């Protein structure tokens, strides 16, 4: 028969999450319970009633007696593994119970940008069987797989935890068990309304101050500073993301903040060049539908964004 | 009986304190003593009276023998354990003392950044048992844990350093001891009143200095430069700090000075928007009301953020 | 004669391609398929059918038989090999399975920056055998072989997926055989529009709005404005490429770029010292002329590139 | 008796001083030189005169024969200590040569920035003797320990090297023996005086020459621009700096310069202020005696710079 | 007799030349015949004829009929030496062919920055034996040493390529074998010419245009602005050097254009001084002159530079 084995994952400290190599680094710590009816001693009292091996003499120990293993392979696994603590107690019934204290980093590959920052992430762990569902079987422990007390991160918050089995048939042509470890995550936005949000609205409050100063060259020096500032916020953004392929939304916002500007210093060398040529009325009439429209252009923008986005 | 078993730990050099990640990375010295009657041996004289013995071939003699053996877990690893020396004195009595030089990361949740820089911080070490109470009991040594002559920082200073024991469970149902070296740590201001707090000081003086000018454009170009100052500092506070989920008391100040200035850029702006209109008079009773009102609206910032984050 | 040997590999997920130091870090998975006749062994039922072992305990037992074993050597490799799983079973008819998970780094000498970034590129990961084609040869496995589903990446997208055995004569004298799998890869268009090509349109176009200011100083700063603006860019660029040392197609862009503004700088400089002689004429017929030929000069730009590069 | 120990080590090449983590890497060599009569074989002509072995192998016989060895533990370590060659010969006579050919890296506490650049360092690497003196000690080889022909490094000059023995208390009650190799340092003046220096002198002159303009607003502005540049100057010096607890040299030349360029700012908008006045005069007079004081005013800083900090 | 030990060492891909460390990282081959008679067996048709073994089940053998073995120490290895493969052939005439692929970085002492970047430097590695020449002595493999087909690298090119023995007396007193593989390198100049030459050229070429501006304030403007142009590059040379203690050629060509920058600004502050003081001719006839020196102060800087260092 396929012999049950059961398993237990948790992911004791989350270290990181390395949004731009699109991966995150845990210490997590594993518990396989494994009941072999051969591994079963003939033990006397005063004796223990249960074993205690490290790793390596346990393999060769199994290796002398020439019994199967399950074979726990990491399929998200990323980098080395670091593995910190290997033990495995051995009980007069026959049952193995293996510890492995460990931390390592996971890829996962369902970053959606498509609402960043606002968009919800979900990480997974993968615990997968090199050998086939035909030789073993993976439950899962009771009590003991999820999340804990403190995990000592600020930019994301934990929403839902989640733990199943599945079959896969990648290693093997027969069907193998992978044990998945799922959680959602959120962020938080106090730092992106902080030190982004309200720097952009100042700046662009100040640009469309800038419009009704009149003798246009202080408007187009002014506006030429906003450019700058917006490019070093642009360069800012750049550096925080990945290479994403699919334009995000703080990309579109900050590319069409971009061209608005650019249009309001192509408005103001215009309305210089009217008044070079010196129809004054032009360009006094043409002020007011500008500065009216300026303001109710970022607000159709912003609707378009929430419309389109959402 | 459930056998005592005693601990020292001693940090000898805090190698470093990473924020931006929320860990710190030290070197550790770990000391167990371990009294189990089953390890004596029969001496003759002559022969050595305490054996010596290195990690491997003695957890393979405790294999042979059949005996369990306290199982260290660090509970706050963090990254890979460094392994430097790793030797066991066996003595006559059957008393084993584990020497294990060390070098490693690890983390600490308790950052609490609302009271930054000033605030003081809690690190601490923890020194778990795999195994639960009823086998195994943590003591404690009496004159060798706690920390060293020269630590080797300069940015942080330790002001108190305690040692106890307590109760968890975590890995096993039942209870298990954990060895806690636990140490507050402060911070020097020196750094952040050097190359911070005074050029703050010397660009908004210059900011104030600036009102009285007249011909309000160099008003208005001078408060753009120093927009640009202070959102390069805002910038150069950013990377100092990890990606902080509630608002900060530095951050508080950066993100005030930038509404304070762009109201200045906005309040010399309609000044000239005043005079574009000719009432010189408003203007010119405005302007002294503005100046004697900025510093005194500085001096009320200092005052309210005294008050609530205190 | 020759055993011959079957050979599947990879690439489950490629965690990186770092163009700056022309190498990609990818985790891959390996397998070896070798029936050798001598290690068949006798079995009873009741016995395992298929024995497992780990790759020490393998190793000296083939040292103990007196055995040859296939030397897969990597020849890309870079930096450090890092081994996750290694496993064996071990058939009745004398075929051993060998399972080697793995992530490692490798270098692609085949990067052509000719055509960044359009330029398609060819990755592609080698298996040499250390022994000569003499004692053993490589097969390739019928349908394991290739790519996963789920790579991972968002900057690069797989094209064409090839595999195939080759022979070399770098270890020793003799042949000896080399399975390549090769993948061919392209890259996503979507940032360097986004964030790269419209604002040097942008800037390029208000430089261009700049040329009819009249009164020739505020084309002379808006032009230094647009020298800060594109040297930056130069160093954005800069930075993201490696030291290449054959002009590529962006480099050649920006700093064709460059020498047009800095013409532009010259041209208005030119036109202000011909207004100090007082020709107001010479300039009021020469500025319809640059006006005009400007974005023609960046069309015909456009169309030599084209032209010189494809 | 406490048998005699010998030990000789040296820093062949010093990979790095890494200021800012206060810490530098080495690659090192030890020797240890230990007669202990127990080893001592027989043999025979044509046996080799003296055996060589690795440490593994070395280490499982002395746990044979049950001998104590020393424990070289290294104070100093930092990060991983990385073994690359460990050979020891064994002669006749019963003397093991061990070689330990390897490369770490150090902390060095004693930084003291009082004088930076100008201040000379103080490195040191300590080897103490786990096992205490009253069953071990450590004498000094005769002319093997110091530094070598060629170290690789061009920013530090190493002025002095020594070696000496001392005595400690720290892991044990007992007194242990620390073969200490301690070597001061010095600092290349070449860069600062090159790409610091003179940039600054040129600002500051500048900044000097923009003093009698007249038409004070383009005073203003450079002096603007100098602020700029000085604190770009700051940026720089901060990244090259430790988080240092007290004030340096440099770091109180930049804030003294912050202060004397901020107060040259309000000078003139002091002198603009009174202009507005009309009062000429007052500001012609004034003007003299600035401009006599403000050079007047650097060497007065320069000489109580040089009193102070010498 | 001295057993004659034969090398053969092959960098087959140069992964990194970092220069600001002063090392530079490659993936090697090494090869070793050592004839040991001892080793020799006697074997049957049938069996192998050359046996294979991994590294430490051969030395645990050698261990066990105790031989010495040549022990190949890396005297320019830097951080920590990875092994790859470690092989070897054992032959019935007595012969070990020992293969050894890896990867590390080694130190190059030699590098001369008198003539960056045109300079040509000098990497070498270095195989010392640890036991002296009296017992074992290093020969050179026929065709096998040198390097590959494929470097993998861009910005360095191999000139020329050599190998030899040498002895050197460090780690015993008597003499002992090095064996080194010393190849020159190159630097591809089409970088520094693309994106550091030609912007400085266009810089200094538009300061010389701002000469003839009249109306003495554009040109100081502009000339702060090259100011800050020349910084920002001084600052991007300043991070691709090391520390460096002689003052280089690009390093003395940046500090004189900041010198001459500098006096420009000076001298038109100068010019507008005298303005003041109304003496327009005095200005007319020394701007001539000024003109007519600029370029050629900057062919007599470079002039003195050709001849000064070459």
């Amino acid at each position: 028969e396929p012999s049950d084995v059961f398993i237990g994952l948790k992911i004791d400290q989350i270290t990181g999450i390395n949004q731009k190599e699109e991966n995150f680094s845990v210490v997590g710590s594993l518990r396989i319970d494994w009941r072999q009816p051969l591994l079963a001693f003939e033990h006397a009292p005063g004796e223990p009633k249960h074993r205690t091996y490290t790793l390596a003499t346990f393999l060769k120990l199994l290796e002398e007696k020439q019994i199967r293993w399950p074979a726990f392979t990491y399929h998200n696994q990323q980098g080395r593994m670091d593995f910190q603590n290997r033990l495995i107690s051995l009980s007069e019934d026959g049952t193995v119970m293996y510890l492995e204290r460990f931390t390592s980093t996971f890829q996962a590959p369902a970053f959606d940008f498509r609402l960043f920052p606002f968009d919800n992430q979900l990480f997974f762990i993968h615990v997968d069987s090199i050998f086939p569902q035909h030789l073993f079987r993976f439950q899962e422990m009771q009590g003991f797989s999820g999340l804990g007390d403190q995990l000592g991160e600020e930019e994301w918050i934990v929403t839902e935890v989640n733990t199943h089995l599945t079959t896969h048939n990648e290693f093997t042509k027969g069907d193998a068990s992978r044990f998945v470890l799922e959680f959602h995550a959120e962020r938080h936005l106090n730092y992106y309304l902080m030190r982004i949000l309200i720097p952009v609205l100042l700046i662009i409050t100040v640009s469309w101050f800038t419009f009704f100063l009149q003798d246009y060259t202080k408007r187009i020096d002014l506006a030429g500073g906003n450019l700058l500032l917006f490019i070093a916020f642009n360069f800012t953004i750049s550096s925080d993301l990945p290479r994403l392929g699919y334009i995000t939304l703080m990309d579109a916002f900050l590319v069409g903040t971009f061209i608005i500007t650019a249009l309001v210093v192509l408005g103001n060398v215009w309305l210089r060049r009217l008044e070079n040529h010196g129809k004054q009325a032009l360009a006094r009439k043409l002020d007011i539908y500008a500065i009216t429209s300026y303001p109710l252009a970022y607000l159709l923008g912003a609707l378009t964004l929430w419309l389109l986005f959402f």
